[PDB]
């Protein structure tokens, strides 16, 4: 779309739709866009924001480009379509995006005397484009700040981009790439002008919202034995002197854990377990030297939350695996050492029908031959790849958490579900990139071949809308009894959760899986 | 090709996460030190402790050798140090083995 | 409705009207909060409203004459239902609506 000055170059849509098998999810905010780094590209390493350690060591460029971001599921559920999703369906996934920008307002700032002048630079223009191709360093999935805010009435600004290469510490290596974002084709608007972008997801499969009525372990008739056999004897019962014996038997009703079983509990990778009461834990600092790492290239990252594991047994519920599971701020809440209660820790105990505890030990493996001068050796597994008959749950999503990530572009890529949850895509939601486009302030009146640096302080606002068409998997229960749904609590309170304070400040009082309803396994 | 990016290094280097890890487990400063639960969000100086989406390939772990011989022990462990699989009774060399980085 | 009128399932919808905020000039470094920085603005413009109403009209067979709505007769320093010398418009008392007559 083209037009002029005093007309408007598009509406306000925000709602949800809901179809038969389908769900249209609709937003729209209002973004302001300032010049980034002066319109310069910058050398950014560990060394150039302070630098501590090679852990934290990098290499990379500040761009004077921003983009936009709404990879977080609250950017297109309200609460209230949030519980309407997940009380009444067994899966979803994402089929179709529309995104557009429109209602462009690019403003002149000038500051002279102390007086603070807010003007319209009609003929001014920002700059726009998608990276469709994937040739830029893809930063969404990486769960940054930025995103299109929960609450329709706020006001946000928009990210900048920035990107990183490879390292050797501060410095770059010949294999480090450096990435121009003007040696792309973009669109250029005005104030009249607006942009329009679709896309189509990838086939995907269904995100599980619902958690499984059995157990990986309790799947057999409770009422008839096996016809097969266990050893469940090696030494004689009674008497003065015992002996070596073989005595079988056939997995019964009370011997479930002895049964022969097809399947196996899916893969581990063991997490340090903390108490949300902090007397209950060690008195050292073990945040670091106690975690569960990956090494790659010489240095150590966190697993971080790794591999989708149960986050605690029963009646454990004050347990948490120390970096295996999304923690979320409450409103407000600071960057730096915050209090437990500033954090709210998501739990993952309703895939401890299949998938094993994150703090505990995989299982028991033999170590050695056991012979008449040799006992019988086992030792705890804490790291287990998959099994041939390995089967597992991933980790759940959540209202306030991420929609997609960016599958590696590699030879090799195992179950390429996101570790923070959601959706991988080998082509995912392209990066929408945005900048003000740089307006030179009076140049000299003699030739001079310096690049300008004088240029007119600006910045720019519109509106920006996201739609999203989501495919649904009803729920089809033939249990008896009720379900568990989620539900606002029925009590009298200050203030209702999940709308406003006193002040005008929105706020998401908890973390909002999509495990509800269950099914058999 | 090569990867011009590593895996541990695919986010923004400007802006910090909206998640959370556990940063401190001891209280800081004084003289009797108690235990506490402290929260951080990742950022451009923490890249380490971000929340992060993949995982490193797989592992089967070789010895270091040395093109330069003095800097190796002084014994025969070309058969004793090696990694190998076991197969009906007898070990096979792992070679080359899965594909892992010869070195950092 | 109680206190008189037309009672609607589905009446005249409300019509609801917002300036759209104009954030101010934004940081040049990227901050999470939500903006609170705005242009003051405000909107001015017309409306217009259009209303259709049907009419039963007085069929009245009594021979003499009814009550009517007058205004009246006598010198005012002010005519009623008009403005007054600083251009104040007022109305000087309720109007109703049931003046002509019918039986029962
Ligand atoms: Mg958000
Ligand atoms: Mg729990
Ligand atoms: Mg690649």
């Amino acid at each position: 779309g083209a037009d002029g000055v005093g007309n408007s170059s598009g509406n306000w849509h925000c709602d949800s739709t809901w179809m038969g098998d389908r769900v249209i999810t609709t937003s729209t905010r209002t973004w302001a866009l300032p010049t980034y780094n002066n319109h310069l590209y910058k050398q950014i390493s560990n060394s150039t924001s302070g630098g501590s350690s090679n852990d934290n060591a990098y290499f990379g460029y500040s761009t004077p480009w921003g983009y936009f971001d709404f990879n977080r599921f609250h950017c297109h559920f309200s609460p209230r379509d949030w519980q309407r999703l997940i009380n009444n369906n067994w899966g979803f996934r994402p089929k179709r995006l529309s995104f557009k920008l429109f209602n462009i307002q690019v403003k002149e700032v000038t500051q002279n005397e102390g007086t603070k002048t807010i003007a319209n630079n009609l003929t001014s223009t920002i700059q726009v484009f998608t990276d469709s191709e994937y040739q830029l360093p893809y930063v969404l999935g990486s769960a940054h700040q930025g995103c299109l805010p929960p609450f329709p009435a706020d006001v946000f600004m928009i990210p900048q981009y920035g990107y990183l290469t490879l390292n050797n510490g501060s410095q770059a290596v010949g294999r480090s790439s450096f990435y121009c974002l003007e040696y792309f084709p973009s669109q250029m608007l005005r104030t009249g002008n607006n942009f329009q972008f679709t896309y189509t997801f990838e086939d995907v499969p269904f995100h599980s919202s619902y958690a499984h009525s059995q157990s990986l372990d309790r799947l057999m008739n409770p009422l008839i034995d096996q016809y097969l056999y266990y050893l469940s004897r090696t030494q004689t019962t009674g008497g003065t002197t015992n002996t070596q014996t073989l005595g079988f038997s056939q997995g019964g009703p009370n011997t479930m854990a002895n049964q022969a079983k097809n399947w196996l509990p899916g893969p581990c990778y063991r997490q340090q377990r903390v108490s949300k009461t902090s007397a209950d834990n060690n008195n050292s600092e073990y945040s670091w030297t106690g975690a569960t790492k990956y090494h790659l290239n010489g240095r150590d990252s966190l697993v971080n939350p790794g591999p989708a594991m149960a986050s605690h047994k029963d009646d454990e519920e004050k347990f948490f695996p120390q970096s295996g599971v999304l923690i979320f701020g409450k409103q407000g809440s600071e960057k730096t050492n915050v209090d437990i209660e500033k954090v709210m820790i998501t739990d993952e105990e309703e895939i401890r029908t299949t998938n094993p505890v994150a703090t505990e030990q995989y299982g028991s493996v033999s170590t050695n031959l056991q012979r008449g001068n040799r006992q019988a050796a086992t030792a705890d597994v804490n790291t287990q790849g998959v099994l041939p008959g390995m089967v597992w749950q991933d980790r759940d999503v959540y209202l306030q958490g991420p929609i997609w990530a960016k599958i590696p572009h590699t030879d090799g890529h195992f179950h390429p579900s996101p570790l923070m949850g959601g959706f991988g895509l080998k082509h995912p939601p392209p990066q929408i990139l945005i900048k003000n486009t740089p307006v030179p302030a009076d140049p000299p009146t003699t030739f001079n071949q310096s690049k300008l640096n004088s240029f007119i302080t600006q910045y720019s606002t519109g509106q920006v809308s996201v739609e999203i068409e989501w495919e649904l998997q009803k729920e089809n229960s033939k249990r008896w009894n009720p379900e568990i749904q989620y539900t606002s609590n029925y009590y009298k309170s200050t203030s209702v959760d999940f709308a406003v304070n006193t002040e005008g400040v929105y706020s998401e009082p908890r973390p909002i899986g999509t495990r509800y309803l269950t099914r058999n396994l």
